């Protein structure tokens, strides 16, 4: 689990957004594992807007955060899940780094803020979904 908090928004996985998370929608992609929904308190997280390819991620499945080279965000034909069949993923970042299901939603950071969440997992690498191209997460 977990998400990020910028001003009235609220960024988690889609697979694990809430009925308060339906109920209030701002937007949400499939395609992308991505749903944000309004907030009434403002949240403590700025988005990162850069091209960085190095950060720390959150592993809740190790109680550690792991520095990592990742992936530009990229269309990533991910493996079918329990929540997702085979398809392409978009905007998803790959890194070589372990990841469990529970660890959905941990951030990936880099000197800039929030770049994205763990959203995929499997055969030693974690994949990020992207969130440093929603521009829209700064304003109104
Ligand atoms: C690797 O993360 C950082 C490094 C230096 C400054 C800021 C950050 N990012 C956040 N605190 S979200
Ligand atoms: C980080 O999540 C995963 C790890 C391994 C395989 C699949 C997933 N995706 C899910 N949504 S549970
Ligand atoms: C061994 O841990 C898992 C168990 C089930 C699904 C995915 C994972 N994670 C990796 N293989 S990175
Ligand atoms: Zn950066």
């Amino acid at each position: 689990s977990g998400a990020i908090y910028v001003g009235n928004y609220r960024v988690v996985n889609r697979h694990l957004a809430t009925h308060n998370d339906w109920a209030n929608l701002v937007w949400e992609d499939s395609s992308r594992d991505l749903l944000v929904s309004s907030t009434t308190a403002q949240g403590c997280d700025t988005i990162a807007r850069c091209d960085c390819q190095t950060g720390v991620y959150y592993c809740s499945s190790r109680r550690k955060h792991y520095p990592v080279s990742f992936s530009k965000p990229s269309l990533i034909f991910v493996e079918a899940s329990e929540y997702y069949p085979a398809r392409y993923q978009s905007h998803l970042m790959l890194a070589v780094g372990h990841s469990e299901p529970g660890d959905c939603g941990g951030i990936l950071r880099c000197q800039h803020g929030v770049v994205g969440i763990v959203s995929t997992g499997g055969n030693g690498l974690v994949g990020f979904a992207d969130v440093r191209d929603l521009l829209w997460l700064d304003e109104e």
